């Protein structure tokens, strides 16, 4: 029934453009939308990938591990799923298992790979598949896990256990000025309701 | 240890704003950011809220109640929690309760509220709060939902069992080319992993 009549170039970064969208509404008039696009996307499913990274280790809890970070737009830390782009010619399990590695050191076994999943529909076009990785915590691999981060890339690993997550979260929260992103938070309160 | 010198206007629509963030990163060194904000926020605690809600009927599956909409966007078919902009003074309860009963219709109660979560931090600064609503569909109230949609607004209900999420979820997508919401398929996997 809707759909994109034009895309008219409002305004283009170097990561990140705004665009004035031109869309049909189901009684048939013309209206508008400001619409944010990354620049980066190529010939990927998604722009990015989000990994549910489940330590799993003998005689311990399950954790969800989890990446502290600055985030500039957010102007603070965020409490986030190790997460990153897809690089050109990148499947989105080898970016998952190659983010996860690169914030956390932990080397996963992929588990699922969701479809291309929206981040904020009303705003973005920006997409992820939400990856879910488990780590054998008891290989010696994932003994001493250390980050490998990229340039200009300054992470901290929070291991939180699966069975309290939610509480954990808001005891973090609770202690401190940071955010917790909007996939964690909806992740510990399904186990919640679960 | 990091922090914001200083932020620069790219752009400005009547919506959305990008800017060039000027930061210090933790060695000292300053470094360079594109931010994307929301021109709406004033004093509220976030832009927006996003509503689950759990459909409850005696003797029938517990169900989470979603929405299809167009996404200019995307340019496509979005599955979603029931969600939108608080308005100036409303409390995010409030705006969680308006919403479900305006794209939705039903009418229901505040189980439990999030404080501000961030939607793409490492794009914008747009924030809501989740808000968990219970809906007793055995009321009078819900027996035939009245959904209220503002101008411009085209919303159509999808309920699906809360036991089977993600398996139902991931059906729609096969059948429909639809893109669902990461948050929605966030609960749904945790619904899987809890057992
Ligand atoms: N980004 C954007 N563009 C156009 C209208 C809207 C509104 F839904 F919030 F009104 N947002
Ligand atoms: N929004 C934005 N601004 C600067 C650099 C990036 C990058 F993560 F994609 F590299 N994104
Ligand atoms: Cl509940
Ligand atoms: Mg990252
Ligand atoms: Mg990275
Ligand atoms: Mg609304
Ligand atoms: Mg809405």
């Amino acid at each position: 029934k809707q759909y994109i009549i034009s895309e008219e170039l409002i305004s283009e970064g170097k990561w990140v453009k705004l665009e004035k969208t031109t869309y049909m509404d189901p009684t048939g008039k013309t209206r508008t939308w400001e619409s944010v696009k990354r620049t980066t996307r190529k010939e990927q499913t998604a722009d990015g990938v989000a990994v549910i990274p489940v330590l799993q280790r003998t005689l311990h809890y399950e954790c969800i591990v989890l990446v502290k970070q600055f985030r500039p737009p957010m102007g603070g830390y965020c409490i986030e799923f190790p997460a990153g782009l897809i690089d050109d010619g990148e499947t989105p399990e080898a970016a998952a298992l190659r983010e996860l590695e690169e914030e956390t050191g932990y080397k996963g076994d992929i588990a699922e790979c969701s479809p291309a999943v929206c981040m904020d529909p009303g705003l973005s076009n920006c997409t992820i598949h939400i990856v879910t990785v488990t780590i054998n915590g008891d290989d010696a691999e994932n003994a001493r896990p250390k980050p490998k981060p990229g340039d200009g890339e300054f992470v901290e690993v929070i291991s939180l256990p699966k069975n309290d997550l939610l509480q954990r979260l808001d005891a973090l929260v609770a202690e401190e000025h940071l955010t917790v992103d909007a996939r964690v938070y909806s992740y510990a309160l399904a186990l919640k309701h679960a």
